[PDB]
């Protein structure tokens, strides 16, 4: 089925971040061609506190990157909606600053919080398997967990847990971030995510406009290859694969 | 500068496998979404050899591309020559591809007599392009002979798997002096990327698309991750960030 | 170095399960052989409940050992409290091992019912040791609740799959200020090693030993692992090198 | 069972290279901690060789060990020949370990060359072991020529990356007629805990502990992950758990 986040529906499976790209001109092009519905922004990093874009012809999810407890996120949050630049909130409250990885505890309080106010919430989660459940309790309205640390570009670092996390959902499951290449985005799609969001793989590339292509294309082919049914692991019988 | 081989140049950098397809016509639509230029097929198991087995290639203009018959089912080089030299009787070998088996458990390919297979076909004035495994230095020995592309298996035959070494692999891309496709052993588009993530001037595949519950879907995929991991490539990815824990030893 | 726990030393750096051996002789020969000075069991399989379950500690010398019961099988930090001063009052508790599984499938655990867990027993003055995932925070939530260890599991209980997040481990080690010990998803010797080579402070294991054909000479390797895994981790293990190709970004 | 290669048998599997050590001092107590039976050394590379290199067996007592020299630094089949000729006479050889590097960056063997100077050794009477890379089936040529051991690199030499290819080393190990030392590559007990496991009959290594911050701890440290390995391999570790995800096809 299409991806659906609070009963709205997107032809792009890609989510898209926005702000450090080198030029507008480059970040207005990238969009272009990486045909992303959904565009992702730290709202705290803004005049306010991404120009050239018709905004109208996009869905905006901005997210709390800067929050260390809920209540910045919530006031982050806050002030996104109050200045008409918020239509989901991505949820993110940072707990460690050398691993970049997020709070539990943080983000299971903002989400309820935000709940309650009447947003459209997102996760931005660990892959820790009952963590992913315990959000999705709450009402969120899709969770977001991260293949690997923000930036860190190494692709999925727990295909199992990942694995558990999409096949218990009952909600849309996006993985966020830590994605380095295209093939981290198809594996992702290939787990059966409903779709993956992207930021500094595609900003930070040499060639943003080309790598947002690149990111278009396999994520349309993970999503194609989960549908089509791959073939299985050969199974050998070997001592590298114990109990086969 | 596309994908080149014996001075002819190709637009799509993914070689697609034939004769393994539910049917014709999904075969046939398989061939043509995957916009595949270069069509591969073990000519031993044709009607040419034996007139008890149905024909691939069937419904398709073979004028439209370019034929790779390899010569699956050799144990030996001289089996490899044989099945060569009869593919191009036929007309159908524009190229061939080398491949001698040397386990039945593995199907790994047999060192010695695929680079015997390759030294006689290109003797006898074939474009030759040998399926090998990983082996770095066998790789170049391959290329000393005169070969026009090595093909370096990702994982083996119908596996699933695919890169199990990309270091290894990455070594034979970057001293190769002709294009490196990886071939087989290749599961899904994630796979067909990274190849081409690592510098791959192509892709072949077969059981990957033919064996898939949706071929003509899965052979777009494959024609999509082709193209993505390419662009990649060229487009310089991001690095890995270094945290300097314990897991990365140096730092 | 030396394993110290709540202020306690301990010689042998590895933990063993009990309850699933073949048989009690095997069980007390692996884990004689095994070294280990901490023991740990499932309280709630066990004979101190309503009918006679079997005691997993018969024929095995208590004396020898510190006892670490665990709380599987509770779904919920109010169970887990319970099957802890269970085994307190049954003079078999010399600190509490902390499990609450929120997953039947995966088995994973349940980081809510684990924090508020851990901070009742606190409370109530155990020594606590909470099972936990890698997820990286987590850990150090649950330590800042001032829990006197952390476990981590290297994968889900019983997968053998050993550690799939040895990234998140790192990190988890690097930032702790009490012991870390790598718990179940072990498989083999090579995992143990592992755990140690990333900085572990032990490694707990059951049925890895427990399971295999031979659990007394599984249980003899996993002592070496354990022993031959730190000591590299002491002895400065030489670099990756590197080559500069598309295969390191 | 125990280590047999030419109808010789070792009570250690594992095999430890010399000549890159801190000091002969550290060396020898390197050499004597970790228990090995065979030591390997570069004879292109010490005063036999050339007057104006050392020795690299300086202070071992040589009685108490099998000699493999090895030759390192040959870049063809003759090269070869002629270092272990070269050993041989200087009365520094028991078994011959066959290196012919191909490539400078990567430091990979050299097929072609490796298949040729195993076959002339054999024919001029020698002990025959040649490194070689994982290539499943160039491991059984190999065999074919008649050696008497193989040696599939677990990566590529003093790369500390470990195994790169355990299901090509797992073909190699299972067709094998002859024993399978998996050398070099190896970057901590890990590796060569994994190799054994996988059903190696021994690893041989150097760097990983002669580069060590502390050699003699380090080689402690192997000789305990090889044992333990080994026990693993024997003793019969538990399956894999099968979830049934998409993570497994």
């Amino acid at each position: 089925s299409m991806l659906t986040i609070g009963g709205k529906s997107f032809q792009s499976r890609l989510l898209l971040g926005t702000g450090k790209y080198p030029s507008f001109d480059i970040q207005k092009e990238a969009v272009a061609v990486s045909e992303s519905d959904i565009l992702t922004f730290a709202v705290r990093r803004m005049n306010i506190f991404l120009e050239q874009l018709d905004l109208s012809k996009y869905t905006l999810l901005p997210n709390t990157a800067g929050a260390s407890t809920a209540e910045e996120a919530v006031r982050i949050a806050r002030l996104a909606k109050a200045s008409g630049l918020c239509d989901m909130i991505k949820v993110e409250v940072i707990g460690c600053s050398r691993s970049l990885l997020p709070d539990p505890v943080e983000t299971l309080k903002a989400s309820e919080q935000l709940l309650e106010e009447g947003f459209i919430v997102l996760p931005y989660t660990s892959d820790d398997v009952v963590l992913a459940r315990k959000l999705e309790e709450l009402g969120v309205h899709a969770i977001m967990p991260g293949a690997s640390p923000i930036g860190s570009g190494q692709g999925i670092l727990n295909p199992l847990n990942l694995s558990f996390i999409i096949e218990q959902a009952k909600v849309p499951v996006i993985v966020d971030a830590g994605i380095g290449s295209p093939k981290d985005a198809a594996y992702a799609m290939e787990l059966g995510a409903d779709g993956v969001l992207l930021n500094t793989a595609v900003s930070g590339a040499d060639d943003p406009v080309k790598m947002a292509r690149a990111m278009k294309l396999a994520v349309e082919a993970g999503r194609l290859s989960y549908e089509a049914g791959r073939i299985p692991l050969k199974q050998y019988g070997t001592a590298s694969s114990p109990g086969e």
